[PDB]
């Protein structure tokens, strides 16, 4: 019973390499025949087109970079759907437009397919050790089928409801994480500015009332934690070019759905500041140092 | 060896009480005399002024609900610094302007006396029961001896610094706090209108990179959490008064240390808002009913 996979890219690649270790065949597409070869080399089956990927594989994982790409190899002119066939499971686990997942799910539904929606967040690392969260949406009764799949490559598998709130409830994550990252880079800027020690301040806001993920896992402030992005340049981890995409999609939603977001916009704003002044390639906590004055 | 206490207030009385229960004798002072009348009752000794304390008091403890109350308790025609003993330790656990509290302690120490700034985070329900912390700024050979006094009345008790840190601490933690506060109100409102269950989006946020002490411990969506204000109509807990007027200090201390407050200042405005809109006796956490689409 093969998998289908498309999108190879920093997360697709460790991704199908979880479900190779799970002991699954696989059928696989990259735009990049280069991304392909290691995976060729190994005894996977590489195709030519997504349509070929469906033509061979009745479960198929898409991982791509865009809104576009994703609609690109689900109805594009070798897409998904031009060879997909009846009752094939298809999750999507990029990154969208919870609008574009419910059009594209009824896409594949004229088909008689099913699309489910499940965006990953972890990171590179997750990827690889098989750690990754997926965020569910699609029809209940398909759920469980997917798990089977999704759990070879996460630690958790959370059903979030119908297409597009799996979609949904990453954003919404990731807009609150882009909220709580600047504050915190804010807050440890000011406190080191009124003469505190930071990690002093670190210490306090992580046995208080300010405390969350960024303070007290993801620090921004270099030699606060080890092992995080500030420790070591704001290398690695998640990408202000990433992060700003996403917080796009918040922005994208919250005018759509008309949800007033005071300081998701204005984390949207200075995370696209930051994609234009040089940051666009270090992780997300970077904010600290385009906040702080050297 | 008596011990002095200025402001007896929802915060004051409490903390107040912890001290008796740790043995300690007191002498009271609040501006209102009806909140004097309870420790009267039960042997306390009651006096006039500030300092009036000050002239039976070797240690006093200060709680009052603003910067210009916390000046004319110390520097008033009444006040402590009239007849503050030499080696006097005086422990402000008022919430103040970090500067005022450089001050205050410049103006005690010509007297001879020491000051520390030692504000505290956790409310009525941590006074009562004495789980308070104490950030506590200040010359640190004085902390040992105010860690005595101050954990009688809290859980934790840290040293932050030079005086003023204490103040600076509290003020940095709350501003985050309103800017997660916010966030997680946008957040849940948004997923919400997107479709989610609320419960639902808790729990992701809750085992995600979006877990903050707002979403996890004191969620402002009705029927999330049981046991905190957004279960109860926003009723008790942190005062969106109090919580506008930290922000108001760290606005004021982030452009007098010229630091940019991008999401603290917007944090600032929004609880200002709220201050005038019907909010001000209300929970904090209420921002999310402030957020939300009201029909029509």
């Amino acid at each position: 019973m093969p998998v289908g996979f498309i999108g190879l890219g920093n997360m697709g690649n460790p991704m199908a390499k979880n479900l190779m270790k799970h002991g699954y065949p696989l059928i696989i597409y990259d735009v990049f025949p280069d991304a392909c070869k290691e995976f060729q080399d190994a005894g996977e089956q590489v195709v030519s087109s997504p349509a070929d990927v469906a033509e061979k594989a009745d479960r198929i994982i898409t991982m791509l970079p865009t809104s576009i790409n994703a609609i690109e190899a689900y109805s594009g002119a070798n897409g998904i759907l031009k060879k997909v066939k009846k009752g094939s499971l298809l999750i999507d686990s990029s990154t969208i437009d919870p609008a574009v997942s419910k059009e594209l799910a009824k896409e594949v539904e004229k088909m008689g397919a099913v699309f489910m929606d499940a965006p990953v967040s972890g990171g590179v690392g997750a990827a690889r050790s098989g750690n990754l969260t997926f965020m569910v949406g699609g029809v209940e009764d398909e759920f469980a089928a997917a798990q089977e799949l999704l759990g070879c490559m996460g630690s958790n598998v959370v059903y979030c409801g119908a297409v597009g709130t799996g979609q949904a409830a990453k954003i919404c994550n990731n807009m609150l994480l882009a909220i709580s990252m600047i504050g915190t880079a804010e807050a440890m800027n000011l406190g080191i500015r009124l003469g505190l020690d930071p990690k002093l301040l670190a210490k306090i806001l992580n046995m208080s009332s300010g405390r969350c993920w960024s303070s007290d896992t993801y620090n921004p402030v270099p030699g606060v934690m080890d092992g995080v992005p500030s420790a070591n340049n704001y290398q690695g981890g998640f990408g202000t070019t990433l992060m700003a995409k996403d917080l796009g999609l918040a922005q994208d939603s919250a005018t759509s759905t008309k949800s007033p977001i005071l300081l998701g916009s204005l984390a949207h704003q200075i995370y696209r500041m930051m994609c234009a002044k040089g940051y666009s390639k270090k992780d997300f906590s970077s904010v600290f140092q385009f906040l702080r004055e050297e």
